[PDB]
Formats: structure tokens, sequence, C-alpha cells
């Protein structure tokens, strides 16, 4: 029975290194990754890969690995595939903690835009789950820490992340995890998976895949928002993305609204996300 090689890049950065047979199919290596991570709740969670047009894609669970990865290497990422709106609720700490490691990533990254309070805020909980208490002997006026806190480093910022660790004292890596956590879920692109796209007149829109719902971005000023309820059915054909959305009370016929995205894959790739979406953040 052959096995192939498989390297998949955690939340931490590093690398983990596993086999499987050849015609697995992706849920082996991800219950594999999960193990090693001590992860019980496995649902928030996916591996990525990136195809030969270098785009992020889930590795479905239920089908082989090799289908999916086809001509590129057996290497993927551990990532958050359905950030909680309240997490809060997840039964475990650990669960709280590979959540955090994804946030940073997304805010060092500026997925997650982040004002500068907040940034600092967000920075100070992160130094004290992993630093513990101030210590002013670890940071003269000069101090830079080695966490990455923001997509760009300023001292001012710096200087605010030891102005506001200095006030967690006591606080318990499990106490400044769930702090972060009660933070970064109101920031406004919180578990916003974002798609580039062209609305049926040509301009140029991005379309956000949330708990909540679908995000339509026009601009800064006017933002469409269709809750789950709204959405009566989405379809792609070739290049095309199309929602249909409820008539409110009275109203005979439901609205189409129908996106360009680049290419039939990134079409494809947005309705299944969609339809994973959907189906998470349908049940309650
Ligand atoms: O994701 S959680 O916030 C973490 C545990 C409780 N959550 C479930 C949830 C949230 C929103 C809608 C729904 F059907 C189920
Ligand atoms: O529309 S479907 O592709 C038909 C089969 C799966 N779908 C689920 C769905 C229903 C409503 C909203 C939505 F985003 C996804």
């Amino acid at each position: 029975p052959k096995s192939m090689q498989c390297k998949v890049i955690l939340l931490d950065g590093s690398e983990y290194t596993c086999d499987v047979e050849k015609r697995s199919r992706g849920q082996v290596l991800f219950d594999k990754v999960c193990e090693h991570l001590n992860l019980l709740e496995k649902d928030y969670f996916g591996l990525t890969y990136r195809d030969a047009e270098n785009q992020k894609n889930w590795l479905d669970p239920a089908k082989e690995i090799k289908k999916q990865v086809r001509s590129g290497a057996w290497h993927f990422s551990f990532n958050v595939k359905f950030y909680p709106p309240d997490p809060a609720q997840l039964s475990e700490d650990i669960t709280r903690y590979y959540l955090c490691l994804q946030l940073r990533d997304d805010i060092v990254s500026g997925r997650l835009p982040c004002s500068f309070v907040t940034l600092a805020l967000l920075g100070s909980y992160t130094v004290q789950s992993e630093l513990g208490d101030y210590d002013p002997d670890e940071c003269g006026s000069d101090y830079i820490s080695e966490f990455r806190f923001a997509p760009n480093h300023t001292k001012e910022l710096e200087d605010k992340v030891i102005e506001l660790h200095k006030s967690h004292r006591g606080m318990t890596p499990a106490e400044a995890e769930m702090h972060f956590l009660e933070n970064a879920k109101k920031l406004s692109m919180y578990g916003v998976d974002l798609h580039h796209a062209k609305d049926s007149e040509g301009v140029e829109i991005m379309l956000g895949v949330c708990a909540s719902g679908l995000l339509i971005y026009r601009d800064r000023l006017r933002i469409n928002r269709f809750a789950w309820p709204k959405v009566l059915k989405i379809s792609y054909k070739r290049n095309n993305f199309y929602i249909k959305i409820r008539p409110g009370e009275f109203e005979q016929f439901e609205s189409t609204i129908g996106f360009k995205l680049p290419n039939h894959r990134a079409a494809k790739r947005l309705w299944k996300v969609c339809v994973e979406h959907h189906t998470f953040f349908r049940l309650l």
C-alpha cells in the first residue's frame, strides 16, 4: 500500500509531516493533524492547499486528496474554516487557542482590519497569554516585542501594547485568550471570506461570506447584506455566480442578483464556500 508524504503548515508557523495512503480522502489527513494538535472541536477547521492558479482552496474531507491537489505538491495549511460568532460557547480552551492563532495571522496579514487601539489591546492579551504578567526587566523605554501584532508596526503601537499589558496582571492564558476573542469577534471583517467579483454592470465589488450571511462591498458607502434567511438559492454557471433573494411579504417574485467571477474555478469555489457556510450557520 503506497503512501504519500504530507506537509502541513500549523497556525504557530511550524511544519507537521505525515504519510497517508495515496488514495486517502482529505478526512484521513485532517484527523491526523487534529490528533497531533489535541483538537476535539474539529468542525470549525479545515486544511487549505494552493491550486495550479496559486488560489487557496479548502481540501474537501469527503474526496481523494490526489483528485484535489492533482499536479501540485501535497502541501497544506491548517486553518479556521467557520469562525464561531460566539467563541465563549466553544467547549474547550484549546479550541479558543487555535482560533486566537488564526486571528493573529488574519490581523498581521491585513485580512482583518483593526483600529490602532484594537491592535494594541489584542496584542496586549496575546503578550499576557504568552509571557504572563508584565515585567519591566524585558522592557526598557526602547522595547520592541518579537510578537507581530499588525500589518505595520510603529513604536507608538509597541508602547501601547506595553501600557495595556501592565493592566492585565494575574490574568491566565485562557482568560487572556477569551478577552482577545471578545474584542476580535466584534470587528466588522471578523470571519468574512472576501471574493473579487463584478456586478451585472461590470463594476468591481467584493462578496463576503460569513456566519450571518452574504455581504456585497460596492464600496465603504452602500454595503448590501443578505442574512441567510433572505437567500432562497445560489448557483454558478460558467464564470457566473447568481443569488436568489426572498421577496418581502406580499411581493410576488424573488429577485436575482448575478455576479461575474474571474474564471469558472473562482465561481465554483465561491458557490461551495457559500453552501458550506449556509449549512453550518443554518442549524440554529
Ligand atoms: O459558533 S458558535 O458561536 C460556537 C458554539 C456555539 N456556536 C453555534 C452557532 C452560532 C450561530 C448560529 C448557529 F446555528 C450555531
Ligand atoms: O442553493 S443551493 O445551492 C441548492 C442546494 C444547496 N444550496 C443551499 C443553499 C440554500 C440557500 C442559500 C445558500 F446560500 C445555499
